[PDB]
C-alpha cells in the first residue's frame, strides 16, 4: 500500500451556505489503522460564520477507519491513486447540503479538496441560530451500487435543551482504481469538536470510525 | 408481568397494490434476550402476488435486549401496552403505511396490524418477487413529543447481489407514562427461516439488541 | 348514461393516528360542468379529534368538466367504473394512504373509501385543528405503466397566516381499457360550505375543469 | 417603473453534473410584462455536454412573467436592488440538482449568474444518456414562508418514446429589499428550446410565464 500507523492531513474547503461564502483550511493528523484523527482548522474567509459549524464537520476521510481484516477496505486499497466522494445531506426542516471532496496522497499527507454547498436553512432554525451542541454518534450502512460504495445514515444533532434535529446522509465514494469490493456492512462513527474559540475561527475536530458486520449472528446456513 | 418466556399472536389486515389479504400468526419469544419466532398463515387473499419481505418487519420491540442502563420504553408500556405507526419509503416510490396495536393478555402478546402497501411498480423487484432478504440493520431512537421515534436505512439483497433500499420511520406510543431513554440504537436481524411455495405458510425470526455507541467520547472529561 | 344530473353516495371507513371513524354522505352534482355538493354525517368516532380538512379530497374526477379534445378517463370508464389509490405526504411527515372504489348504480354513484392517516405530530396543525381551508389546486396527470397518475402540490391555509403543505400522488385505475389521455391538468377547488363546530355535519362543494395548458407552443 | 416593455438579459452559468464542469453564457432579450423571453447560448467550456440540456433550462427569472394587477409582482418590485433564489430538483431517479441564482440590473439588461450543482444521475440515466425531448408545460404554486416567496412544481420531462421523467421543484425566492408579498397564487409555465446544434453547444431558449389565481370562482364568495 503506502499508508502507515501515522499520517498527516491537509484540508482545503470552500463553500457557500445560505448566500454566505467562506473558506476554511486545516492541518491535522491521524491513524489510518486505528481509525481516529484530529484536525486543526482555520476560517480563512467568511468569518464569523453565521451558521452552526457542525454542518461542516463530517465534510472535513474514510481511510481513517478501523477495518477488520475480514472486510475489504475500499479506502486504504484505493491509494496511491486515491478516491473521491459526493454527499447529500437533507435535514428534516428541508435545509440541504451537497458536498464533493477529492482525496489524494502526497508523501504521508492526505490532502482534501472540498467544496461545500448548503441551502434552504430557515433563518430561525437550529443551523442559522447556532443551537446545535453536537452530532449524536451514528451508524452508516455501506452497500455496492454500480461498483461504487454508497453509504446512508440517519443523523441527528443534539440541540440546546436536549432532543434532536435530524438529517439523512447519502454518500457515494469512488476509487480511481480497480479494488476488491466489500460486502454489505457498517461504520460506527463518533465525530467531535474538542475545542474551538467562541466564534469558531479555530476549531479542533476529532473522528473515530470502526467497520464491522452486524453482531447478531444469523440463524440461516 | 413480563416473563422470561412469552407467547405472541398476530393479526394483520393488508392491501398491497389493490390486492387485499389477511394473515394470522402465533409464536413465542424471550423478551429479555430480544429473540423470537413466528408462524404465519395467509387466511385470505392467498396466494400473494408480491415479495413477502415487505411484510416481515410489520409482524414488537418488547422483544429487544436492553441493557439495564437503557430505559426499556416498551416493557414499561405494560400492563397497558403501546401502539406504533410506521412509514416505509422504497427507493422506487413504493410506499407502505403501517400501524400496530400491542396489548397483553395472559402470557401472550397480541398484535393487531393494519398494513397498506401502495404504488409498487409492476416490474419492480417487489411485484416480480426478486428480493431475497433484509440485510441486518441499526435503528436509532429518540424522544420527540414524549413518544419514541426509530429511523433505519433498510436494504433488500436482490437476486444478483444488488440492493433495493427503503427508509423506515416508526413512532412508538406507550399508552401510559414511562421512563424515557437517552438517544440510542438497536441492532436488528430478521430472517425468514422456512416457507411453503406460496408463502401462504411462513416461519419468521427476529433478534433485536439495544445499545449506545461503542465509541468513547474524547471531548473533555 | 352518466346524465347531466346525478346522485352521489359516499361511505368512508378511516383511522387517523389511532382514532377510528365512519363517515356517510349523499348529494348531487353536474358531472360535465365539474361541480357537486355533499351532505356528510359522522356515524362512528365523533367527535373527530383532527382536521376534517384531511378527509375532504378523499370524499371523484367523474365530476370534472372535460373538453372534447381531452380524453375523459373517468366518464369513459363507466358503466364498469374505476378505483384509485392515493398518497398524501404532509411537510411535518404526517402521511395518509387512501383507496376508493367508484361504482355506478343507475343515477347514483357509490364511492367506497378507506382512509388511513398516521404520524401526525400530536401538536401539529392537523391534530390541533389549525387549518382553515385547502387552497385551490392544479393536478398534472400522465401515463406510466398504462394507468393514470396525478400529482398535486397541495396546501392548507392556516389559522392566522401560514400554509401547511401536502404532496398528492394518486394513481387511477380503469375497469375497462379506455382511450389514454395525453399529459394534461385539472384545476381544482373544494370548500366546506357549512358545519357544526365538531364537524359531525358538513356541506362540501367541489369544482374542477380539465384542460391542457393556456400557453401556446413555439416548437418547430 | 424602472423596468421596460423590452429588456436584454445577460446569463452566466458555471456548474457540475455527475463530475463534469461547465461554463455557459448567453445573451437574450425579452419582454417583462408579457411573460416572454428568448436566449442564445454558447457552451463556453465543457463541450460537448455529456448530459441532457433540459436539466439546465429552468435556471437559464420570474420577472419575465405576466403578473396581473391584483397580485404584486414579487420579482419586478425587488429591484433596483435585485434578488436571488435557491432551488432543489429532486428527480424520481434520485439525481439531485441544487441551484442558487443571483439576479441583477444595470441599464436595460438583467444579469444572471447561476451556480449549478448536479449529482447522482445514473449512467444509464435520462440525463446522462441524453434521452430528453422537453419539459411539459407546468403550474407552480407559490406561497409565503418566513417572508420568503416559496414555489412548488410537479414537473415532467418528456422522453423519446413518450413517457416522462418526473422532478419535484421547490424554489424559494429572496428579494434584497423589502417588497410586499403576494397571497397564494400560480404561475403557468411553458419552457421551450427553439433550436440547437448536434452536441447542443449552441441553443436558443424561450419561456412564457403567466401568473394568476385559480380561474374557478368561489362558491362561498
Amino acid at each position: 500500500n503506502l499508508i502507515k500507523e501515522d499520517m498527516r492531513v491537509k484540508v482545503h474547503m470552500e463553500g457557500n451556505v445560505n448566500g454566505h461564502a467562506f473558506v476554511i483550511e486545516g492541518e491535522g493528523k491521524g491513524k489510518p489503522y486505528e481509525g481516529t484523527q484530529t484536525l486543526n482548522l482555520t476560517v480563512k474567509e467568511g468569518a464569523p460564520l453565521p451558521f452552526s459549524y457542525d454542518i461542516l464537520t463530517t465534510a472535513l476521510n474514510r481511510v481513517f477507519t478501523k477495518y477488520p481484516e475480514d472486510i475489504p477496505d475500499y479506502f486504504k486499497q484505493s491509494f496511491p491513486e486515491g478516491y473521491s466522494w459526493e454527499r447529500t445531506m437533507t435535514y428534516e426542516d428541508k435545509g440541504i447540503c451537497t458536498i464533493r471532496s477529492d482525496i489524494s496522497l502526497e508523501g504521508d499527507c492526505f490532502f482534501q479538496n472540498v467544496r461545500f454547498n448548503g441551502m434552504n436553512f430557515p433563518p430561525n432554525g437550529p443551523v442559522m441560530q447556532k443551537k446545535t451542541l453536537k452530532w449524536e454518534p451514528s451508524t452508516e450502512k455501506l452497500h455496492v451500487r454500480d461498483g461504487l460504495l454508497v453509504g446512508n445514515i440517519n443523523m441527528a444533532l443534539l440541540l440546546e435543551g436536549g432532543g434532536h434535529y435530524l438529517c439523512d446522509f447519502k454518500t457515494t465514494y469512488k476509487a480511481k482504481k480497480v479494488v476488491q469490493l466489500p460486502d454489505y456492512h457498517f461504520v460506527d462513527h463518533r465525530i467531535e469538536i474538542l475545542s474551538n474559540d467562541s466564534d469558531y475561527n479555530k476549531v479542533k475536530l476529532y473522528e473515530h470510525g470502526v467497520a464491522r458486520y452486524s453482531p447478531l449472528p444469523s440463524q440461516a446456513w
